């Protein structure tokens, strides 16, 4: 099933579940899936399989 990613403000350092690199920045550092909690870079979103 597709994910439902929504922009998220990460309060502690957090790494992208797709590529492994840090979700760097002060705010809105990436996207969190509302249904499974996966965290991704904005630009990793299209690389993620529809396996929510
Ligand atoms: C030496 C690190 C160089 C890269 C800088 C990345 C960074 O600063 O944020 C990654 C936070 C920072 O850890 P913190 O210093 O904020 O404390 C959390 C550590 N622990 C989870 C064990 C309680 O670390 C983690 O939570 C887990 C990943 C640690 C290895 C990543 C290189
Ligand atoms: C905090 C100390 C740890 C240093 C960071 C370690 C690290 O993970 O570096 C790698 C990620 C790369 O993330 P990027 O935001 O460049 O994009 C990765 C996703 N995609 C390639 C698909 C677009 O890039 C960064 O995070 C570095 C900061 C980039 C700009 C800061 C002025
Ligand atoms: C004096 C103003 C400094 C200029 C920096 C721009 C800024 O205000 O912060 C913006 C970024 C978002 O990243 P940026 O908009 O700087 O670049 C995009 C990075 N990526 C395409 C990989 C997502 O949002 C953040 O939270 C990071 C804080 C700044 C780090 C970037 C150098
Ligand atoms: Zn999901
Ligand atoms: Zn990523």
């Amino acid at each position: 099933m597709p994910h439902r990613f929504k922009v998220y403000n990460y309060m502690s350092p957090t790494f992208c579940d797709h590529c492994g690199s840090l979700l760097w920045g002060l705010v809105k550092q990436g996207l969190k899936c509302e249904d499974c909690g996966m965290n991704v870079h904005h630009k990793c979103r299209e690389k993620v399989a529809n396996l929510c």
